[PDB]
């Protein structure tokens, strides 16, 4: 179960961090829907991990940490993740109703913030949003690779892992962010097969210099709030 | 792996959407049976796709999206799907017990709804129901065909694809629905080789006018609940 894990300290690793947007609030509002929805979320993501020969490093709550020996496979996985979650019949509209409510609640209490999906017409909304919203951050770089003798698993520490994590932290639900390093790790040909939007320099907590962010338009037409920067 | 994919924008495409009825609830009730049952489900469906020269567009959870250059091949596939799933020894009666429980749970809490299979005598039930219940929707029409350079795959977008998807969404487990367009895409001779029941005009979400629905009686004798319309 470790053949897909990047094992060479000299080989750059592409890390993908994911998290379910507003899962805490969803758990509170839908204790009856979340166990199943999250279980589905895990199954979908694990199928993608296998399909793109990536490696599941760990799961923390509903967050996934995935490693890939290939920058492109990581990007494909992230794109397919958004599409798969959008296309799946979640058997409930309650999650979407809650997401729209959260935007509305946030809008009234924050000046300079507008709901990115709650203002869409019903039919338009369902063509772009459906079910759990997963934020995804992707970064590529050399990592300090650690092997666990007891689990036979591999973990990745260092600034590279922290960079991937903070990139995910600023992404909104349904958004896929790639750092300049990840984006440029892809070959020129690979980049041209993708629909990407430059977001520009972004300030990440604990990172000295601004990081140029690239939005992978996995579900063309989606709008997002400003990045979840600290203050 | 794309020769069976409809590739001409002027050529009508027949799309088949499938999904496992109550898979979420089954996963919750049988985490020990579902991985294998779903794996079997995928193998059976993929054998049929190959047998009827159809094309697997994509898989979303346990849902299949299949395209066919031939309306009749699509209908044969759907009919054989129901029969194959019925005849297979799933090596468990747990799935059927759960399906019967779900009907009973739904009956007590809904006025005007009666269990379509939980009231069958044991021997009668097993002649008509066994294992995973797959809902199937079929529609024929011109599609916006998209080619993917990276996967070499073909996808189908537009109202035609959405129509096929919504047709599947209203079908019950073990039921095969064909829109008037799909049904009439078959030759007169082909239609006479089939056992079909007219269900009449049906309201589909996001569709302006009612759609006449036709039930392909793949397993004669089955009863179904009212169509899964929205409210
Ligand atoms: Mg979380
Ligand atoms: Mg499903």
């Amino acid at each position: 179960d470790n053949d897909s894990a990047p094992k060479e300290p000299t080989g750059p690793v592409t890390l993908i961090f994911t998290d379910i947007e507003s899962s805490t609030a969803l758990w509170a509002a839908h204790p009856d829907l979340m166990p199943d929805a999250v279980a589905t979320h895990h199954r979908l993501i694990r199928s993608l991990i296998t399909r793109y020969e990536c490696y599941e490093v760990k799961t923390v709550g509903d967050s996934f940490m995935i490693a890939s020996k290939s920058p492109f496979a990581a990007v494909q996985l992230a794109q397919e993740l958004q599409l798969c979650f959008l296309r799946l019949d979640w058997e409930t509209n309650a999650v979407d109703e809650s997401y729209r409510e959260f935007e509305e609640q946030r809008a009234e209490g924050e000046c300079e913030y507008t709901p990115p999906t709650a203002s869409l017409d019903p039919e338009v909304y369902s063509r772009l949003w459906n079910g759990l919203r997963v934020r995804v951050g992707i970064h590529t770089g050399l990592c300090d690779i650690r092997y666990d003798e007891v689990t036979k698993g591999y973990d990745y520490y260092g600034r590279t892992s922290n960079m991937a994590a903070r990139t995910e932290s600023v992404a909104n639900g349904g958004q896929v962010l790639m750092t300049h390093a990840a984006y440029m790790s892809l070959s020129g040909e690979d980049r041209n097969q993708l629909d990407v939007t430059t977001l520009g320099a972004t300030v990440l907590r604990g990172v000295p210099e601004p990081v140029r962010m690239y939005q992978l338009n996995a579900v063309p037409g989606r709008n997002f709030a400003a990045l979840r920067l600290d203050r």
